């Protein structure tokens, strides 16, 4: 999945 390091991951992403 993407990175928790930038806010686009946590957002276009709930890996985090």
């Amino acid at each position: 999945c993407c990175n928790c390091s930038s806010k686009w991951c946590r957002d276009h992403s709930r890996c985090c």
